[PDB]
């Protein structure tokens, strides 16, 4: 399967941290409906190599064109750095897209929790939820300027944690979400954040709340210190120690 070359239509800061790219272009024809949250993976030039993969969330879909929402990191990567000089007309080729996860909406309550590279599903999530939906979305970011004013239920609380320097603790999540109260009835949790916060959140409630993975989603989706080639092999690892 060869992958699609998309069109750079619009660049456009979110928030001081947060570029939305908007591609398009004749390459998107026949890419599936429905797509919002899932992820794609954009491919980047290795000089006599295979390409580089980096992998992005669909922020927003229309039926002409497609939104991505780039972290403006420290430490570049392809993908940021190519995001931050990224000009109108500028093709990138992509696989995907691949399957979404939406937090369980079968559940009394719902927590959702993660860092700035998945608060666009975090994004879709709370717009997809129910108008009556009750609970938390707590959302670390860098800064007070890159906290955005999200589409949620009016009884689901945003709880912004304010982060710099992200931790390889694994604190400063896991922190915040011990201090919000338990609420009546079973909940849904959706987190994915950087490896050892998400390990941090996956111990508290293994500890504290034992909940089944039908209602418990945990994802890596970086790591302080690898590349996502290297992320990748520490995500399989703890994949498998995890599920046997
Ligand atoms: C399912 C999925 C969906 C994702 N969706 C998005 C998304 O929509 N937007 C988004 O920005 N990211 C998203 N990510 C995370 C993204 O894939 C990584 O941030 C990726 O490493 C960025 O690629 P890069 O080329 O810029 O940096 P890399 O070449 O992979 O790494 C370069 C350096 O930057 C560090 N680094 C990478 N990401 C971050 C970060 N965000 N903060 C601080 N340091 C970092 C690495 O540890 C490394 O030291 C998603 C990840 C997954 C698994
Ligand atoms: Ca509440
Ligand atoms: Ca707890
Ligand atoms: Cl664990």
């Amino acid at each position: 399967p060869a992958p699609r070359e998309l069109e750079v239509i619009r660049s456009t800061y979110i928030t001081p941290h947060m570029l939305r790219i908007t591609l398009g272009g004749a390459g998107l024809a026949g890419f599936p409906a429905d797509q919002e949250s899932a992820y794609i993976k954009l491919l980047f030039p290795q000089a006599g190599e295979r390409p580089l993969m980096r992998t992005y969330t669909i922020r927003q879909q229309r039926d002409d064109e497609i939104d991505v929402d780039f972290v403006l990191h420290d430490t570049d990567g392809p993908a940021s750095s190519w995001a931050k000089t990224a000009q109108v007309g500028e093709l990138i080729q992509i696989g995907g897209p691949g399957l979404k996860k939406l937090i369980n909406f079968e559940a009394d309550w719902f927590l959702l929790a993660g860092d700035m590279t998945a608060l666009p599903a975090i994004s879709v999530n709370l717009a997809k939820l129910p108008n009556n939906a009750v609970g938390y979305a707590v959302i670390e970011v860098l800064s007070e300027a890159d906290i955005q004013p999200l589409v949620h239920p009016e009884h689901v609380e945003l709880h912004w944690v304010i982060n710099p320097e992200a931790d390889p603790e694994g604190r400063p999540l896991v922190e915040r979400i011990a201090q919000l109260p338990w609420l009546a009835g079973e909940p849904a949790v959706w987190i994915a954040c950087e490896f050892n916060s998400m390990r941090a959140l996956r111990r508290h409630f293994k500890q504290a709340h034992a909940l089944p993975k039908s209602h418990f989603y945990t994802s890596s989706y970086w790591k302080i210190g690898c590349n996502e080639g290297e992320h990748k092999l520490v995500k399989q690892e703890d994949e498998q120690l995890e599920n046997g």
